[PDB]
């Protein structure tokens, strides 16, 4: 009986929010959120409570404490196959992590369309509005190992396994609508240049390197994905609160034959946010499970990840219609130009059991499509089919890998295929073959049709000599880098600017950080200039007057590129950090916590130390964390009650918190004596936009404060911050 | 796309200080550092200058820009097999990492003897003291991923294998002196605890949660190795800066047959440093390769790691005068009871060329003896046996990982193994089993003997009944964590009760937390009451009575536990910041350089931006980094010289940088009117000790530097520092 007595050791089986509860496995902590794929691996869900410690063959262990010895100071022996077996399991748990993408977080959910699709698809996950299909999505690093942190500066994966009626449909995106390549070729070179480098292993989790910059420098494809890793899209705040993109134009192909191009999109519902540069590195210091441990707890607290499934669709006879080639997967498509149609929505509302079995063995592939959707010639996506399915062979043991319990298809899946390593079903059908006679040729092949029909490929008529050769039409590297630019607001721009400066500072061989400047001059003057200032770089005449590459199909900006410039707030799900004293105003703390408790805003109650303090008119507080240990950096505002201020006046971890929230761009709210801190933060009597200050945290005190939360960085004190020593 | 005209892509092979030059290869920076075991691997190294691009079956490759498809904007075609072979090779490069220590760095050098060691041991390598032996050295932490942080609170591995002319011996050891638990079967248990946790896999690189905290509470075994994790020995400044310890108590064979008992240890010739906790944490995030960084730096800059070899020598007769039995692995012989004597100096002077290759795939194992060692029955060495032969199957993929070029032994090998996967060897042998006449018995067996005999086990006897149990010699667990804290200075002990409460403060359930508590007040009273206030929990009267454990054969501390007690400063292979200005003072940069140089310790040119900056005379200073982007916790002090100090006096990041630096101790020097940046850190006219002021920057201001570098850190500024927001 090691448990404590009042059954505290055990968090409760309902939404609680983050920090309140010790997390649990999802099937512990919700065991009534259910969908057709949860309940399909109640087969190999193994619990633990009640039930006797044995070997993996069951037998009994009576000492788990020991090693068989020849006395109880003697050598162990051979014969200890309890021991054996045991230091055995343990010897072999690791597998390969994943080549790219290695990090990364999971959970359950399901979709369900809006409105039916067959017009234009006969995919069945489409076809009914009432039709639910369960998901498992992982969202995902890029560069670094599986022990890498969160908070980098990179592009994030998106992948999303459809457990449909009529097979899995992995869509396997990114967080940006292009990536740097168009050649799968390329892709070991790129990845290569990017990863850490080859003599020494460094750097982990950065592309603020020599090799990926010279890469860069000579492949002037890749500058469009660069400008958005360099812009604040590289460091979203959450998965919850970034776009997602499948990049490559597909097909969707209806039951009258006719072929759609398309390309998908996730829309965030809680809206785009990401962090700050200084901020975002810092917290891959103090909290590198920082993305991680955020999609657990909203999904904990309720706070489900949704978003909605949007589609750019365009015609077969408009293939040629646009400047760029829409098989280029360097080239996105302006919304301007062709709007995302609503599609349908996701949620993820139940996080795994274990995350090893269910995340870590994964496996999700862009070829897994089904009747209804088909590809393109995008070579990028034409090389990506031979690589998903081959790197799952050494990753996870063998060809066997769609038997993992969470790779399975919850629907019906019979072959002619047999044996290879952990071969799980054990198949009774007479033949292995066929056509065969001996089993009346079952399973049997299904001509394709409306719904439930066989799958076959798109007729698309292909013309032309077997040739190595990059496409003319791709060969424009700069308008859409530029497209992207003029769509950014002016704080995004010089986020932008100072995201390129500091990584080629990094870059230790200087004419490498001169040919990348070059080639921010063939996309925007204004942009390489000030790039070039911060490197100490003079630009010469010839780059001053090279001319700008020419708009996208006659567009100058197109606002749905920019994270901030249309107001997407949503508060909910946010935290916010309360800063306490020895003797805080109770009627303070009233009024704050139930104003973000009303508007699903979470809070955490920080002090010096750990335990309690007591406020004024008695009323106990328990301590979430210490100003050091749970820094700014891991909330999304700040708030100051009145109280005993000289209680935490001279602490240099309470002053400094309010000053690194300051410098990252945070709401700051400063009730009664609480004001005494503008100070440190040097605070004009009279006030200043993005500090909201008042006698008392009453009246309209938290709806100012939920205001700027709304808007979520305080973008106008971006001057004021330069000074500030933080 | 090629190499700049001016040769400048390509670094001196010679050694330059860090930052000087791009890092390259160990083999193509120092061609000329040679050792048998670097000698043996040039079959395997493969160049690439002048070389044509080809498949690896040597067919030349034409264009490695694109597929093969069916016209230029057409389908990739299943023939392409040089697209083929390069993704294929790609989506199959990882390999598991290690199931611990899989973070790590390695370096290639040489041991050698300071005197014959034939009275006690007949090992060859320690035989003559002009006998080298080639080593190859990995270091690392404990829990992380291989893409985990360098400077994480952990215990640190120190792994030597020694190609000997007798065999490799492999000393796997790690930076404290004694493990966290008794018996191997506990392993994956106490492992399990400490990893990230299985439901959702945070945190990494981190004992600060729940379950490790759960473990230790239960298990008061694990107290000693905790006080040392918890001490600053937890975060060290670098691989040269800290000891190595094999921890077991082994034994020296010598040609007599006469058993001595030994512990092994590792002195660094470059003295013993740590980071503190917050300037580790964040370095975290500022730069997670640290470690690896510096040590290979220091490799290339001819600061070389020496570590001297240690023995403490035990005769068999003594095996039982102890308080504490001399086979528990939570025990540590105090070298006020057993002195180290100096056995031999090991030198790490060459970087490997390709990490994966030598780094990744090096295997080391406790269980590789040669004749003139041996075991005892430590129940935490015995079942380590098991583990390390075992693990190299999955992770190197079969059992010739022996031929693996890293692997491999200089001295012969010869026996009637045959195949596996990946078998290299091609043996002649007609026979492949013993005994054989038809290849006269060859290879044969060798009698053992003074030098060049077969292994014979040293003939302990063994009289005991068959048990699972464990000694109860074993069972006390408090003397030696009273004797570690006991011996710390009391800046140690104040870090030490910081690390236990900002651990305890990240675990969620309360009564671990307590229970924890309890555990410190069996140690001792003061160190349980100031972690308890930290977490405000007040002792009970039951706790506040419990006897202190016994001194440990009388003694009430040991020096040598310490790891500042006893000055050991040595500066050279240190960094200082230099904060440049646009008008530097030269007189005060020559004299700065020149003292710097003579005592080995480098400097980085640090600036507002990139670029170049002039001096008063026109000297062209490069500019190594910006202040935000080599932070000061990636130095070991501060220096800012005259000049126009206007330019930088309002800087933000440049005031901050000093704020940084002084809250973590390190010496700051202020030449003339960089003496203004006083009032940023708050500090008398007078003047403090640990900042060194002065007109100029002359000989005396320099020694003045120096000498507070050498004592590492200014540990009485450390009640200042609680009130600096910073
Ligand atoms: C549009 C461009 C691409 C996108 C959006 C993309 C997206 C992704 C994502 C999101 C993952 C992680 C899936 C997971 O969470 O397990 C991943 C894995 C992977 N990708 Fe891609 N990828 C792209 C291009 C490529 C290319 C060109 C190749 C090689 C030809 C490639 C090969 C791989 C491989 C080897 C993995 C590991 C897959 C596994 O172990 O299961 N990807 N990719
Ligand atoms: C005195 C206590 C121990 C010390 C000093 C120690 C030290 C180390 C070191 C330094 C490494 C990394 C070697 C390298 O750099 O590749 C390592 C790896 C490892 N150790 Fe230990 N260890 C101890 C206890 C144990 C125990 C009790 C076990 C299991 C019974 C164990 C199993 C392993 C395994 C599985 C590896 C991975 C080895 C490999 O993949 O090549 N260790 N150990």
């Amino acid at each position: 009986s090691l448990a404590p007595e009042d059954g505290s050791h055990r968090p409760a089986a309902e939404p609680t929010p983050p920090g309140a509860q010790p997390t649990a496995p999802g099937s512990l902590k919700a065991p009534d959120t259910r969908n057709e794929k949860l309940n399909s691996l109640e087969d190999v869900r193994k619990g633990s409570e009640n039930y006797a410690l044995t070997t993996n063959q069951g037998v009994r262990i009576a000492d788990d404490q020991n090693s068989l010895r020849a006395g109880s100071r003697g050598p162990t022996l051979l014969e200890d196959f309890i021991l054996r077996e045991k230091i055995t399991h343990f010897d072999h748990e690791r597998i390969p992590e994943r080549i790219v993408h290695a990090r990364g977080s999971a959970a359950h959910g399901y979709f369900q369309p809006y409105k039916s699709l067959s017009d234009i698809t006969k995919a069945d996950f489409l076809s009914d509005p009432n039709k639910i299909t369960p998901v498992f999505v992982r969202f995902s690093t890029v560069q670094g190992g599986a022990g890498s942190a969160d908070t980098v500066r990179d592009i994030r994966g998106f992948a999303t396994k459809f457990y449909t009626e009529e097979g899995i449909f992995d869509l396997v995106g990114n967080n940006t609508p292009i990536f740097f390549i168009q050649d799968a070729h390329k892709f070991p070179d790129f990845v290569h240049a990017v990863k850490p480098e080859p003599h020494w292993a460094i750097p982990q989790g950065q592309s603020a390197h020599d090799t990926f910059w010279d890469y860069v420098s000579l492949q002037p494809e890749t500058l469009h994905n660069v400008m958005w890793a360099m812009s604040d899209r590289g460091i979203p705040r959450s998965y919850r609160t970034m776009e997602g993109f499948g990049i490559h134009t597909f097909r969707l192909i209806n039951a009258e034959g006719k072929a759609t191009f398309v390309r998908f999109h996730w829309k965030p519902l809680a809206g785009k946010a990401s962090l700050v540069w200084d901020e975002a590195q810092k917290l891959t210091g103090r909290d590198p499970d920082f993305h991680r441990r955020e999609l657990w707890e909203a999904i904990e607290a309720g706070d489900f990840p949704e978003y909605e499934l949007g589609f750019q669709l365009i015609p077969e006879e408009d293939e040629f219609k646009f400047d760029f080639d829409l098989l280029d997967p360097t080239k996105l498509i302006p919304e301007e130009l062709v709007p995302v149609q609503r599609v349908g929505k996701m949620v993820l509302n139940r996080n795994p059991d274990n995350f090893f079995a269910e995340n870590e063995q994964a496996a999700f592939h862009p070829g897994h499509i089904v009747p209804g959707l088909d590809f393109t010639n995008d070579p990028l996506l034409q090389g990506r089919l031979k690589s998903y399915t081959d790197t799952q062979i050494s990753r996870l043991g063998g060809p066997n890998f769609h038997e993992i319990p969470i790779n399975r298809p919850t629907c019906p899946y019979h072959n002619f295929q047999r044996d290879g390593m952990h071969r799980m079903g054990i198949d009774t059908n007479p033949a292995n073959y066929e056509p065969n006679s001996i089993n009346d040729n079952w399973p049997r092949e299904t001509p394709p049709g409306p719904k439930r029909g066989g799958f076959e490929s798109y007729q698309e008529r292909v013309e032309g000599n077997k040739v190595r050769e990059r496409s003319p039409s791709f060969g424009e590297y700069y308008s859409h880098p530029r497209l992207f630019w003029l769509s950014q607001t002016p704080f995004e721009q010089r986020h932008i600017v100072d995201g390129f400066s500091f990584e080629l500072s990094k870059v230790v061989r200087p004419y490498i950080r001169e040919r990348v400047v070059d080639q921010l001059a063939h996309i925007d003057l204004t942009l390489a200039q000030a790039v070039a200032k911060n490197l100490g770089i003079e630009l010469t005449d010839d780059q001053l007057n090279i001319t700008p590459p020419p708009d996208v199909n006659g567009l100058k900006k197109d606002p749905s590129l920019s994270l901030y410039a249309i107001p997407d707030g949503d508060v909910k799900g946010r935290v916010v950090a309360i800063l306490l004293n020895d003797e805080v105003r109770s009627a303070d703390l009233l009024a704050i916590l139930k104003a973000l408790k009303a508007k699903g805003v979470h809070a955490k109650l920080l002090y010096s130390r750990m335990g309690e303090v007591t406020a004024d008119d008695g009323t106990v507080l328990p301590i979430a964390a210490t100003f050091a240990g749970a820094p700014s950096l891991t909330v999304d505002a700040v708030i100051v009650p009145c109280g005993n201020i000289a209680d935490i006046a001279d602490n240099g971890d309470a002053n400094y918190y309010l000053m690194e929230a300051y410098k990252h761009l945070k709401p700051i709210a400063l009730a009664g004596d609480a004001r005494k801190f503008k100070a440190t933060i040097k605070i004009a009597d009279q006030g200043e936009e993005g500090i909201v200050e008042a006698d008392s945290a009453d009246g309209s005190f938290m709806d100012e404060l939920l205001t700027l939360m709304a808007a979520h960085r305080v973008w106008s004190r971006i001057p004021k911050i330069d000074k500030i020593p933080a």
